[PDB]
DNA sequence: CAGTAAGCAGTCCGCG
DNA sequence: GCGGACTGCTTAC
């Protein structure tokens, strides 16, 4: 087999690499590498190393790392610009796999774990680690095996060994239920003291030392707790053991606000699950508890358990044990379904980069861009500072507030990636300026063709035609990936809705599930076979194809984020490459495409429906148009439709073999216009939207800029089986909005868009009546609380005090003198509620930690003192009426002549 | 981390 | 009470 790194460091002079060898072996090695850098000469001077820009360059050989990282001190001092790669391992990584990495997953170490500590003092501080550990769970993806520590004496109790029998049990015959296929996976290790632990779990490390590290807060809690209490114990030099080089170091974390500890253990790759769920998932959160993302993920029951966890060891050692093995578990299970391991390891090595680096697109575009230049032996540039800069974005459209009943919406694919190489944007391809009108008068086509010669933007940038430049380039190699993946998606998607058709008449048998791949389109065969199956095949089919709609979600989501990171890098002082010009021209381009686009679009169907000046395109932001459908619909007449799925394929059809090709034909002119190297708008349909055939609803509604809802029957090509919900910006929408009225929301918006006013008003009236029922938690509003000690003044509201740190506070005074007490942490998030005037706490709302029942020694004057009128007026009622006086349509009944009967 | 646009909640305060 | 300036937070792209 071809040979990957695992792990690659510098340390002083050398390279330390742990890497998989040609027979499949792990190996390590110090390398004591010679950089090379460069430097601009003579032209007199024979040479085959050229800067991006075809200038000559020397190469400088260095006699190790550190002559080379001074020589790029004295060359600033100088004054002359140090050209090339000045992250040495990267270079080191480029000299040593000089081909396309194929790596081989089974033969990578990933270690998951978790550990536990009992605490009666509050929060267990990993700087400190002044308390035992008491428990470690550490699951090694090569044994696939759970390797259990269990702590049996501590000076917070000693306990019986853990039982595996009553863990394997049922809750209901008093067992722990760890689920069965890992109960074979668990390898049990009972300790009579701590140091013996701590010795056994570093022997431990040692023999299956990970490369990729990873587990729930792993990297906040975990590492450096674990690090620390070694530290604390045995010594420094016996803490660094964690690391196969015996290097580490401490680590400050800063954005803005405040700053924490992180140990990096040199040699290792840590993916905390937490980062790599917030960087690949696309959700925002109400809550990062695991038990919370768990629930969310899986569909699986909170670990419930008597007590607080400081107590829970020694009233409950058994559970103890059975949950700190569960957790490490579900992070595996959250992994098989996401796969966003999978994800950086492919992304890692396809960039070249220590594995953890996928977290950075700044630095994932600068390998992949240095290992494509080194191809060629072209010589990066020197990163330079730079001050930070606003510059314009994207165009908005201002739409009309009302319903829209029939919408038809199209949107380019992978707008920005597309006008880069649609426009050849790049550092070494700009070829210079030209004299810029009003963007309007491009948008209009009456400005002066900017050039005869070069390629071009309405910022005034040129580019040239004769080459692809290396942002194209590479831009275009992960947008093929994404695409091949988007594809799958899509797929898997489609053939999903064809299940969910079956399961409408499921047959009366004893069979299985068909194996099939998931990931391309039912053949016939397939079809006539899931027609016969049983509902329990069918479910299973409909779970399996889910899985599969989620793994190509997670695989082209991330390219295509990782490809639209690519033209943001372009406004990011940081990126080797940074340049408003061509950040710019990406941008003002775009405003210039959708506008351009409106009008052609406008022009066309005032030409197909015999009208001028009228306006079909109702609203568009960035790249997108949404046009208005009623008109083509009524010309064909709606009683001509024998049920809604037969306008749908009207419509469809009509997208596809009239607005399409004016859209092209439109986008062809443009590029021409522009004169552009290639063109590559695509504007392809996204989505079908009206009314149920016959029935009352509206359709659709828009709000506001960002704030709309459609009823869609068809998305990029997947049929739905039942009508779906496209609602975006709305509070139905919002991590901050309550659970519940999330939920009352989005069916308020369902009978609008599906049954009309008599329905909506219906149900409003049911919720209003019922809601003071809803369990608090789910009425609960949500936001992040930053900057808490900023507006704290003696415990109480500082001057414009926000209204969520204002809860904060109501609840620490509430709390104070508790050492037990959760505590609110800085930058994490809080459920939110208003309480009565006249209450114990002497505020308007208190504030606590998010995806937790709120302490029990204040959870019941909470509850009595919950202002549910405040709640429902601004959490639902608010939201709801601007909705409704949007849509033109009102949530109650309005008083009418048919009363006085 | 460190792409921009733009929505709504809330504070503070004006607005005769 | 609304709105304007401002902070905070959270989306849509
Ligand atoms: N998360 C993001 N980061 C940076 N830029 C973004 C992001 N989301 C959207 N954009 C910018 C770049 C996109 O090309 C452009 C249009 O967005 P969008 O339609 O969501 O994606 P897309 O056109 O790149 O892919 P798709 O093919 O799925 O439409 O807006
Ligand atoms: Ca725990
Ligand atoms: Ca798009
Ligand atoms: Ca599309
Ligand atoms: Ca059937
Ligand atoms: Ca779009």
């Amino acid at each position: 087999m071809k040979e990957f790194y695992l792990t690659v460091e510098q340390i002083g002079d050398s390279i330390f690499e742990r890497y998989i060898d040609s027979n499949g072996r792990e190996r390590t090695r110090e390398v004591e590498y010679k950089p090379s850098l460069f430097a601009h000469c003579p032209e007199s001077q024979a040479t085959k190393y050229f800067d991006i820009y075809g200038k000559p360059c020397t190469r400088k050989l260095f006699a190790n790392m550190r002559d080379a990282s001074q020589w790029i001190k004295r060359m600033e001092d100088i004054g002359l610009e140090a050209l090339g790669m000045d992250d040495f391992k990267l270079a080191y990584l480029s000299d040593t796999y000089n081909y396309e990495i194929k790596y081989d997953h089974t033969k990578i170490r990933v270690a998951n774990f978790d550990i536990e500590v009992t605490s009666p003092d509050g929060f267990p501080e990993p700087s400190q680690a002044k308390h035992p550990i008491d428990a470690i769970t550490h699951y090694d993806s090569i044994d696939d095996r759970f390797y259990v520590f269990d702590l049996l004496n501590s000076p917070y109790g000693n306990v019986e060994e853990w039982s595996i029998e009553i863990a394997a049990k049922l809750q209901e015959q008093g067992g722990d239920e760890v689920p069965s296929e890992i109960i074979d996976k668990i390898i049990y290790m009972p300790f009579d003291n701590e140091k013996e632990l701590l010795m056994e779990y570093l022997n431990f490390w040692q023999q299956k030392t990970p490369v990729i590290l990873t587990g729930w807060n792993v990297e906040s809690f975990a590492i450096p707790y674990v690090y620390n209490r070694i530290k604390n114990i045995f010594g420094e030099s016996t803490a660094k053991r964690l690391s196969p080089h015996r290097k580490t170091r401490v680590k400050v974390i800063e954005n803005m606000y405040g700053s924490r500890e992180i140990i990096t253990l040199f040699g290792i790759s840590v993916l905390d699950y937490i980062d790599l769920y917030k960087k690949f998932s696309f959700t925002n959160q109400p809550s990062y508890s695991l038990d919370y993302i768990s629930e969310f993920e899986l569909n699986v029951g909170k670990l419930k358990y008597d007590g607080p966890i400081s107590k829970l060891r020694e009233s409950n050692h058994q559970r103890y044990i059975s949950y700190n093995i569960i957790a490490v578990y579900r992070v595996l299970q959250i992994d098989a379904k996401r796969q966003f391991i999978n994800l950086s390891l492919d992304m890692g090595y396809y960039a070249k980069i220590q594995i953890q680096s996928v977290f950075s697109p700044i630095k994932t575009w600068d390998a992949i861009i240095f290992n494509s230049l080194k191809e060629q032996n072209k010589v990066i540039p020197q990163g330079r500072s730079h001050p930070v800069q606003p510059y314009p974005g994207a165009f908005v459209k201002e739409p009309i507030p009302n319903r829209y009943k029939y919408v038809m919406s199209f949107d380019l694919t992978s707008a920005y990636p597309s006008i880069i190489r649609q426009v050849n944007i790049s550092p070494e391809t700009i070829a210079g300026t030209f004299k810029v009108a009003p963007l309007h008068d491009y948008i209009n086509a009456v400005a002066e063709r900017p050039s005869d010669v070069y390629s071009c933007s309405p910022n005034g940038m040129m580019y040239y035609k004769d080459r692809d430049g290396v942002v194209p380039t590479e831009i275009t190699k992960v947008f093929n990936q994404r695409k091949e993946h988007k594809g799958y998606m899509l797929a898997a998607q489609r053939n999903g809705e064809i299940i969910k058709e079956a399961l409408h008449n499921p047959n009366l048998s004893v069979d299985e599930p068909l194996d099939v791949d998931y990931r391309f389109d039912f053949s016939d065969e397939i079809k006539e076979k899931i027609k016969k199956l049983s509902a329990k095949s069918l479910n299973e089919m409909l779970f399996r194809a889910q899985r599969t709609e989620v793994a190509g979600m997670t695989a082209q989501i991330n390219r295509k984020a990782l490809i639209n990171g690519l033209a943001g890098a372009l406004g990011n002082v940081w990126f080797r490459y940074y340049d408003l010009r061509n950040a710019t021209a990406i941008t003002t381009f775009g405003q210039m495409a959708l506008q351009w686009i409106e009008r052609k679009v406008n022009e066309y169907l005032n030409e197909v429906c015999g009208t001028e000046g009228e306006a079909f395109v109702l609203y568009g932001d960035t790249d997108s148009i949404y046009v208005s459908a009623d008109k083509i619909i009524d010309k064909v007449g709606e009683s001509k439709f024998r049920d809604t799925n037969h306008w749908v394929d009207f419509l469809d059809k009509f997208a596809r073999e009239r607005m399409e090709p004016a859209i092209d034909r439109g986008f062809r002119e443009m590029c021409e216009y522009m004169n552009n190297k290639q063109h590559l708008m695509f504007m392809d349909r996204e989505a079908i939207a009206g009314p149920p055939l016959g029935s009352k609803g509206i359709g659709g509604f828009w709000t506001g800029k960002k704030r709309y809802a459609l009823n869609v029957w068809d998305m990029e090509g997947t049929r739905y089986a039942e009508p779906k919900l496209k609602i975006m910006g709305l509070e139905t929408q919002k991590s901050s909005t309550p659970k519940a009225v999330q939920k009352a929301l989005k069916e308020c918006i369902r009978r609008m868009l599906q049954e009309g006013e008599e329905s909506l008003q219906e149900y409003f009236k049911e919720f209003e009546k019922e809601f003071r029922q809803l369990n608090y938690i789910s009425i609960a509003s949500v936001s992040s609380a930053n900057n808490i000690a900023k507006y704290d003044v003696g415990g109480f509201p500082g001057p414009k005090c926000p209204f969520h740190i204002r809860g904060i506070l109501t609840y620490n005074r509430a709390i104070k003198g508790n050492i037990d007490a959760p505590q609110v942490v800085e930058g994490e998030k809080v459920y939110v509620l208003p309480l009565r005037e006249g209450n114990p706490f002497g505020d308007k709302c208190i504030a606590w930690p998010s995806g937790t029942e709120i302490t029990d020694l204040i959870k019941d004057d909470v509850l009595h003192w919950m202002d549910y009128t405040v709640l429902l007026e601004k959490t639902f009622i608010k939201p709801l009426e601007g909705f409704t006086s949007a849509a033109k349509l009102d949530y109650e009944k309005k008083a009418s002549l048919f009363d006085m009967f």
